[PDB]
């Protein structure tokens, strides 16, 4: 694992200042395409692109796992529907299926910690079935989230080696807006009060219970800060850490991640503090609709592309901006140019 | 024209409840898709549509003219550039074409008004070699703009009957910001100063006589702001009016139309001024990064769902955003419910 985060190759400043040369003598106004042009770039630097913002086969991968906090009384979705749900991902009735199958994508459905039977058709990497109550002590052992960061790492490296060049995350698992929460207290430094969101639909009443939650769950667990891995064993989840391991293992790999929404930008502040040098590979999808959006991506300084006020998770917002990611590839390899046109300006 | 507003259809509010009814049983927790949800819904209503979000054949109409107030210094691109680009438009090697290519659209280049000789290829409707100079009289007379938003809406509906279901404008004008904005500031009450932009790359000394230019303009010609085609008529340009035109024709087809940039909102503003009836039809794309884009979208009561810092026109986030709505017709068609999964929630 000290040889995956050592390794993580820095961005290619050669190729994108080649990159930026390119953009700036298309057929258009200097930086008038904006964001599509500083994405553009941005991808030209990401050495598994081969020197060049291109797209290749594209991937989803949903974590997905229970959380022995549903016990608390923070979820009012059953804690049956993480299986159910696993399972119609592998049948593509979900909306990440849906929108991937939009994208031209293909969903990776990864049980890291499910409580029930193993899916057949899901990939198997369950740590337990579902992780620790964080309410009353750690979500997981450090080995087991150390453990499961190189399992997922590789996994997801590996698949660029059958042609995937842009990864999405996405995750699946009742209740896990409260460990969100937790992580995103613990590294940004705010009152759980600003962080905690209503999630699936839980009820306003319900809501003081749940910061009471997220409190307590760092009063008693003391995550340090300064720890990503330690914080995502103490008060993460099976899937957070699974999220986390494919943004270290796209890095590793030198190529870019799509973020979805609120539970991935926690697994990407967890990610970032373990390495920084993943920050140059995570690519912002929308911007999530849950309460506590706004502070984490501050934190992240990332501005998404997408408002749609979506908050179902699933990897759905990653999938949705699959296309922008092709179109900023499309402006720089299809537009013609200004000398061509014999078109000169200021 | 009289028939043509009067005959603009309302919203079908019956497919619409039924459309929110199929919506909320879907395989999510109610609501969880946003604006994903409320678009498709919007669709629903659509009487073009057949009473569900669906998407046929696509299309970016792009109104190309050039304006007399070009002569004032208020833009920095060759007045040339408008001929140009409209031939590069034949070419596919623009913004919009490269886009509208990534997303299955069809680009139409329409000629309004450009100074220049007739270019191949070029759909024919041009009323003058360029309009008036803005600054020191009007930009056409009422009667020509009356003439041009029937031709143009007349293309548009004309287009549904070959399968189109999605329209997207665009336009070409060298010095349109000026007018652009002029219109805005006329609708909104706003003052000039708080809607001029730097448009394409205007020097910010060259600023502050694109405000004078604006003010002379709405001095001079004292556009009534209750009379949208007044407006348009005075302080607008042949490449405004056609904008509106289409808006007005998709309406009336009963079809849905997706906005651009800062041009295109002061062509809708225009087009609801005309006839509120076009309202329900118009969906944004992303938010421009011209000065006055805040307060026009304000006044349309619009959010666009992409931000992404752009200002190349052509009608080009019109295009990027054509997925979106396909998404918001996936979603709907093609996931699974939540009773078939036997999933009950709250
Ligand atoms: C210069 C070059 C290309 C353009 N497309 C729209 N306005 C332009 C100005
Ligand atoms: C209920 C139904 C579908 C879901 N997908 C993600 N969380 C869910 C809760």
């Amino acid at each position: 694992l000290h040889a995956l985060l050592r390794d993580i190759p820095a961005p290619d400043a050669e190729a994108m200042a080649r990159t930026q040369q390119h953009i700036d003598g298309l057929l258009k106004p200097p930086g008038s395409l904006g964001r599509l042009e500083t994405l553009a770039v941005q991808l030209a630097g990401m050495p598994g692109l081969n020197g060049t913002p291109q797209v290749g086969e594209k991937a989803v991968l949903v974590m997905c796992a229970d959380h022995g906090v549903w016990d608390e009384g923070v979820a009012v979705s059953p804690k049956i529907v993480t299986a159910i749900q696993a399972a119609n991902m592998t049948r593509g009735t979900t909306g990440v299926c849906v929108l991937a199958a939009q994208a031209g994508a293909k969903v990776h459905v990864i049980d890291v910690g499910i409580d029930a039977e193993p899916i057949p058709g899901v990939v198997n990497m369950r740590v337990a079935r579902g992780c620790g109550n964080i309410a009353v002590g750690p979500a997981m052992s450090r080995l087991q989230a150390e453990a499961l960061l190189l399992e997922v790492s590789r996994y997801t490296c590996d698949l660029a080696q059958r042609g995937v060049t842009l990864f999405g995350v996405g995750e699946l698992g009742m209740a896990n807006t409260t460990p969100a929460a937790a992580m995103v207290s613990v590294f940004t430094g705010s009152d759980a009060k600003e962080v905690v969101g209503i999630g699936a639909n839980l009820p306003p009443s319900r809501i003081d219970n749940k910061v009471d939650v997220v409190r307590r769950a760092i009063a008693i667990n003391q995550p340090n800060p300064r720890d990503g891995i330690d914080v995502l064993s103490k008060v993460g989840g099976f899937d957070l850490v699974g999220m986390t391991g494919v943004m270290l293992g796209a890095a590793r790999c030198g190529l870019p991640v799509l973020l979805d929404g609120f539970l991935s930008y926690s697994a990407a502040l967890a990610a970032c503090q373990i390495a920084p040098a993943v920050r140059p590979y995570l690519i912002p999808s929308h911007f999530s609709a849950e309460k506590g959006a706004r502070i984490a991506l501050a934190h992240l300084s990332m501005e998404p592309y997408l408002h749609m006020a979506m908050r179902l998770g699933e990897g759905s917002g990653a999938a949705l901006a699959m296309p922008i990611v092709e179109a900023a590839c499309a402006m720089f390899h299809n537009m013609g140019e200004l000398a061509a046109s014999n078109i000169v300006l200021p």
